[PDB]
């Protein structure tokens, strides 16, 4: 009945993302977090969704964001990993757009800080965001001095 698998690469995220909520164009209280499970579901059906889009011109289950572990190059060339978040538009009619463009359906595309997520025409939106760190800066500035 759930119209996604996760993949063999998913994993929870370390990184602290947070998916802000506008309706009609003004914040909630708080973002949701986006960071303590590897998918998260958003779709019109309460009982399955993790993210409810209540807005009629959503499908039942309409995309995932889905975190999957893939390779990292470091500043000094050397390889490592990261945990980063993907979203996946699940065949909806009324289509789900990053930054006001559509995405193909049953593909993973890559999301940003910063990026805008809407689903079908919803008069709500979302912006991904996560938290800067003193350990982050510090790891920044050394790389960058």
């Amino acid at each position: 009945t759930l119209l996604f698998n996760e993949p063999p690469e998913a994993r929870k995220p370390s990184e602290r993302w947070r998916l802000y909520v506008f309706k009609d164009g003004e914040p909630l209280n708080e973002p949701l977090c986006l960071h303590r499970q590897s998918c998260y579901l958003f779709g019109r059906e309460r009982r399955i969704a993790d993210i409810p889009t209540d807005h009629p011109s959503c499908s039942k289950q309409h995309a995932v964001i889905q975190y999957r572990e893939m390779e990292k190059e470091k500043p000094d060339g050397m390889m490592g990993k990261q945990v980063k978040p993907y979203i996946m538009d699940l065949g909806s009619t009324n289509k789900t757009y990053i930054n006001e463009s559509p995405i193909e359906p049953q593909r993973y595309y890559e999301l940003f800080e910063k990026d805008t997520i809407k689903f079908g025409n919803s008069s709500r939106e979302y912006v991904l965001l996560h938290e800067n760190s003193a350990e982050l800066e510090h790891h920044h500035h050394h790389h960058h001095h």
